[PDB]
This record gives C-alpha cells, sequence and structure tokens, in this order.
C-alpha cells in the first residue's frame, strides 16, 4: 500500500528503479517505487525464458555503487544466465531493505503534471492517486512485449508464449511440434534449448540478423580474486569507454588493411567470442565499404557452419549493414540447424499470411504446431511510456509530443513536462551501451539533480524548449554521420507497424554523453529552467 504525498515517485523496480530506490534514501528523501510485476528484476524477472543469458559479461554487467556488494557477489560464468542475474538483484535488494519502498502488481496509467503546485497526481490500476514533486520514470527499454502483424492469432488451439512474458514455472515441450517466430537475440537464445526437447521444431525467420559466438566459459575463481582487489578501479575504467566495457577500440580502418590481415584478425575475435568485434576496427559503423568487408567476413564464417548449403545460404543476413541491428551472441545455434528435428522457415521467400487453429499457413504450406513461442521482440524505448497517458503543461500529451519521434533534452527529460526523467531512454546513450553503465550514471545525475533542487529550496525543474530541439537536431545530426538509420530496426522503430522511423539513440558513445551531462550540472544545469 503505496504513500499518498511523497518526495518523488519511481515508476519501474528493475535495475533503474531500485537503485535510484537505494539512492535517494542516501540523501535523505521520501521515495516510493511501484511495479506491475510480482518481484524486483525487471527485464531479469520478466524474460524466464530457458537459454536467456546476459550478453555482456559478468565482471562487467553488473552495479558499482556498492564497495560492499562488489566485494561479496561471486559470478560463476563468463555471461550469467537470467536465474543467476535474478538471485544478484534479489540479492542487492535484499541487502538494502528496498521491497519496503516497492509497491507491486501495481500499473500506473496516467500522469499529469499541475501547474498550480508543481506537482506530478499520478494514477494507477488499483485505483491509487499519488502526488509528488518529482517522476522518475525507471520503466525501461524493452519492456512492452510486440506481437507479430498476424491475423488468427486468437484461433490457435494449441500454447502460445511470448519470450518477455514467460511462464514463471518450466515449460515442457517434450514430443512436441513447436515453432519460433523471431530470430532475434530471443529466438536465437531459446531456440537450441527446445530444440533438445521437442519431437520437431520450426524455426520462422524473416531478416537474418548477424550473430557471433558467445564462447561462454566458468569464471576462474582466482581471476575473480584478484579482480575484486581492484574492483572500483576496473569499473571506474569501464566508464571511461564508448561503450561502458573494457572492449579493445581498434585504432586502424577495415579498409586500409589486407585480405590476409583483415582474416587473421577478424579470426582472433571469431575463436575468443563475444561482441568486442563491432570495434575491431575505427570505421565498421560509419563506412559502407569497411562494412561489408566485415560483414562478408563473418557471412563465411555462417556457411561453413551449416552443412546443407541450401539452408546455409538462408541464414546469411543480406541487405543491411553488420551492426545495425544489434549484435546477438550464439551458442550452437548455426549448428542447431544441423539435427533432423529442426528445419528453417524462411518467410522472406514465403511470407506467413495467417495463424490457422493447426498452426502457420506461409504461402508455401502450412505447418501443424502442440506450441507456437513468440520471440517477436518490443514495443522498444518509447512503447513503455506510450503506454500511459502523461500529460504536462497545457494538458499536452507525450504520446502525441512525441508521434514524429521522441523529443527530449540530453534524453533525460522534455520540455512542457517538468521533473519528469526519464532512466537509460531515446536521447541518451541508453542500450548502445553497458546498460549497467547507463543506468548508473543517470540514476546519480537525476538524483544529484533533485538533491540540488531541496537544498536550494527550489521546486521547478525544466528543459529548455530550444536546447531540446538543439539537442534533438544533434542527435539526428550524429546518427546520420553512421550507418545506423538506414536499417529497420527496433532502434528505429521499424518493429511496430505505424511507428515512425527514426533513429532514436545517442550515439556519441557513453563516456563522451557523460562529460556534457557532467558540465551541464556544473554550470547550475545549463539548458533548464529552475523556479
Ligand atoms: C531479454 C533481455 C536481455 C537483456 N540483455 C542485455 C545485455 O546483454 N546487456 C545489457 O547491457 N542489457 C541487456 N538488456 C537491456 C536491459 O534493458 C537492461 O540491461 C536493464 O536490465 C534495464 O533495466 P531497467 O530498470 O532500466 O528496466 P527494466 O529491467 O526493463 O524494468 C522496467 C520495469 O518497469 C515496469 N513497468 C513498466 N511500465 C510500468 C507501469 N506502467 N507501471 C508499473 N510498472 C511498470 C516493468 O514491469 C519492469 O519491471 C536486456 C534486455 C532484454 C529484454
Ligand atoms: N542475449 C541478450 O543479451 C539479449 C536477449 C534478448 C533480448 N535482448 C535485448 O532486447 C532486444 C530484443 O531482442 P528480441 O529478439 O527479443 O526482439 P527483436 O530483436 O526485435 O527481434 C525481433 C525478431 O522477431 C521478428 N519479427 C518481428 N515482427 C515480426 C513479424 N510481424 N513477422 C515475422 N517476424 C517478426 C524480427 O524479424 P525482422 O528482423 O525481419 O524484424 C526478428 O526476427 C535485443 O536486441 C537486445 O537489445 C538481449
Amino acid at each position: 500500500q503505496p504513500p499518498e504525498e511523497v518526495d518523488v515517485l519511481v515508476v519501474g523496480a528493475g535495475f533503474s528503479g531500485l537503485y535510484a530506490l537505494y539512492r535517494l534514501r542516501e540523501l535523505g528523501r521520501s521515495v516510493h517505487v511501484i511495479e506491475t510485476a510480482g518481484d524486483v528484476g525487471g527485464v531479469w524477472y520478466w524474460n524466464r525464458y530457458p537459454g536467456a543469458r546476459c550478453d555482456i559479461e559478468s565482471i562487467e554487467y553488473c552495479y558499482s555503487f556498492s564497495e560492499e556488494v562488489l566485494q561479496e557477489w561471486n559470478w560463476t560464468e563468463r555471461y550469467a544466465s537470467q536465474p543467476e542475474i535474478l538471485r544478484y538483484i534479489n540479492f542487492v535488494a535484499d541487502k538494502f531493505d528496498l521491497r519496503s519502498g516497492i509497491t507491486f502488481h501495481t500499473t500506473v496509467t496516467a500522469a499529469a503534471f499541475d501547474e498550480a503546485t508543481n506537482t506530478w497526481t499520478v494514477d494507477t490500476n488499483h485505483g491509487d492517486r499519488i502526488r509528488a514533486r518529482y517522476l522518475i520514470m525507471a520503466s525501461g527499454q524493452l519492456s512492452v512485449p510486440q506481437l507479430p502483424n498476424f491475423p488468427g492469432l486468437k484461433d490457435f488451439a494449441g500454447n502460445l508464449y511470448h519470450t518477455g512474458n514467460w511462464p514463471h514455472e518450466p515449460v515442457d515441450f517434450s514430443g512436441q511440434r513447436v515453432g519460433v517466430i523471431g530470430t532475434g537475440s530471443s529466438g536465437i537464445q531459446v531456440s537450441p534449448q527446445i530444440a533438445k526437447q521437442a519431437a520437431e521444431l520450426f524455426v520462422f525467420q524473416r531478416t537474418p540478423h548477424f550473430a557471433v559466438p558467445a564462447r561462454n566459459a566458468p569464471l576462474d575463481p582466482e581471476f575473480l580474486a584478484d579482480l575484486k582487489k581492484r574492483y572500483a578501479e576496473f569499473r571506474e575504467e569501464s566508464r571511461n569507454t564508448p561503450g561502458g566495457t573494457h572492449r579493445y577500440q581498434g585504432p586502424k580502418s577495415a579498409l586500409e588493411v589486407s585480405d590476409e590481415e583483415l582474416v587473421e584478425t577478424l579470426e582472433r575475435y571469431w575463436q575468443e567470442g563475444g561482441p568486442d568485434i563491432l570495434a575491431a576496427y575505427r570505421d565498421i559503423l560509419r563506412d559502407r565499404d569497411a562494412n561489408e568487408r566485415v560483414a562478408e567476413f563473418i557471412r563465411n564464417k555462417i556457411r561453413n557452419t551449416v552443412r546443407d548449403p541450401e539452408v546455409a545460404e538462408r541464414l546469411v543476413p543480406k541487405g543491411y549493414p553488420f551492426g545495425t541491428k544489434r549484435l546477438i551472441l550464439e551458442i550452437d545455434y548455426y549448428e542447431m540447424f544441423n539435427r533432423d528435428n529442426v528445419h528453417l522457415v524462411d518467410t522472406l521467400s514465403a511470407p506467413i499470411e495467417t495463424i490457422t487453429p493447426r498452426g502457420v499457413r506461409t504461402s508455401e504450406r502450412e505447418y501443424e504446431l502442440d506450441s507456437l513461442v513468440l520471440a517477436t521482440g518490443f514495443d522498444a524505448l518509447t512503447g513503455a511510456l506510450f503506454k500511459i497517458d502523461i500529460r504536462g503543461v497545457g494538458n499536452v500529451a507525450l504520446k502525441e509530443k512525441w508521434a514524429a519521434g521522441p523529443r527530449t533534452y540530453l534524453g533525460l527529460s522534455t520540455a512542457g513536462f517538468p521533473n519528469l526523467f526519464f532512466i537509460a531512454g531515446p536521447g541518451s546513450p541508453s542500450a548502445l551501451s553497458n546498460m549497467l553503465v547507463s543506468i548508473e550514471q543517470h540514476v546519480e545525475w537525476v538524483t544529484d539533480h533533485i538533491a540540488y533542487m531541496f537544498k536550494n529550496g527550489l521546486t521547478r525543474s525544466e528543459a529548455v524548449l530550444e536546447k531540446e530541439d538543439e539537442w534533438v537536431e544533434h542527435v539526428n545530426e550524429i546518427a546520420d554521420e553512421t550507418l545506423y538509420p538506414m536499417t529497420a530496426s527496433w532502434y528505429t522503430g521499424a518493429n511496430v507497424p505505424g511507428k515512425p522511423r527514426v533513429f532514436m539513440l545517442y550515439v556519441g558513445g557513453f563516456h563522451r554523453y557523460r562529460q556534457i551531462c557532467d558540465e551541464v550540472a556544473a554550470k547550475g544545469y545549463e539548458g533548464f529552467v529552475l523556479t
């Protein structure tokens, strides 16, 4: 049961909300959180599909705000499984008694600024009404599942699942004819797991995404002990990087090197595994010819992975630059296609027409299935905010202001909507980074800002409209220096039909972006109106 007035409300109980709750307490503030879900964890609470695993390594993908948590906690594998990560979150939440500051089972529905009192009044599906000086939107980047644009979906007789709203109690596909739609990270992760239990597996792929080997391994518990001795320092280094990790920044250009050098250099990445390949060369995301050279190498690796060249060629990604859809880490995925019971249905030759109660109809045949798994992604970046009637000055709706794409200052706030902050979302580095580094800066930067308003006894913080536009024009200016906006991905909005095709994410580098937020805060929050 939620308090009637509060200094700051936080929506979302994943990494972001939890940390905001922790830190606002530290700074002597009344703070409370509302979360749709039954318990903490966010993505790692929702995404229980089998195979679910982080793609940034354990030693990197973690909170660094607590010397205690760094020293105590023991990660076991190169990449944490979803259960491992959920325990981690449960551990941190227990350590600081965080639930006491959280309402669960509660979806927020509407929020509305009030010029009279400079406060947000905020409503829920339980009928709660809450009044606050600030509202922190920590409701995520990949949180509202999206479903494919297909008729007959409610007719399917068998069992229907989305990977981001997966059952809490494990599913049995034993001896079933199972189908998966979507071959993004989710579809690539969950598929080899089902391949192992199902009688026959049908993988319905549209556009092939580029995937490289994870090469998971046990963590050497002595390497973890040396590291722990300099943990704070290790992390501080990851903060001083474009991507938030120790990924080496290749100084050279993909074009300047010989064919022989390109192969040997990319081969040492392919053997090691992980996503560091993205930065093998300075200009992979800057030059069509550079990219193409890297893209081809990866393409051949794929062809050598599958025995049936016909089926191999169907997996090769075509028509978009390498890296401009999110890069996926695979484990035994392409190898899966060698098994008698695994079938790759290519929806580009043969588009899906409809879901029948027996299964899936493409243009060429019909497929019969006991279960259909939807690994079709999310209403990315804007989706969770959009489900919420957010109204600010002049009764202006958030949804409409942003219909031509997100409009923000530093991604952190928007003109016409004072006292409102978005954690790790459009206009900022957000997902183009180890999201934990993205999430800490933002929680800190916002929370420092709230602390600053109270000490100086102010009550109203708004983005100057000119700066907001200056910023937005800046984000698209740099986006267009790269290869990013030239491909239909969730970054653009291209998976939600009708959504405006614009690249939603800052591309300058976490490092660069964070020194801008620092100068800003340093000059007393330049580009804001404070009263
Ligand atoms: C399957 C998956 C795996 C991931 N893998 C990686 C990875 O490899 N590396 C990486 O850096 N990042 C990864 N990400 C990105 C991920 O978003 C971040 O890593 C991070 O977990 C985000 O945490 P968060 O607190 O910002 O939001 P989330 O974890 O997304 O939490 C948002 C919460 O807000 C709640 N919520 C939303 N709207 C409302 C509202 N109306 N009312 C009440 N509650 C609401 C949701 O239920 C959810 O619990 C992954 C994402 C997914 C989907
Ligand atoms: N290992 C990890 O670290 C991990 C795991 C899961 C998620 N994530 C994060 O969250 C993002 C989501 O990954 P995701 O796989 O869940 O979602 P996604 O990347 O958006 O994948 C969408 C997939 O579903 C397909 N699809 C969507 N609509 C379709 C339709 N109407 N008909 C047929 N196919 C359709 C897409 O094909 P098209 O390409 O042709 O659109 C693609 O194959 C990831 O990129 C990453 O940022 C990370």
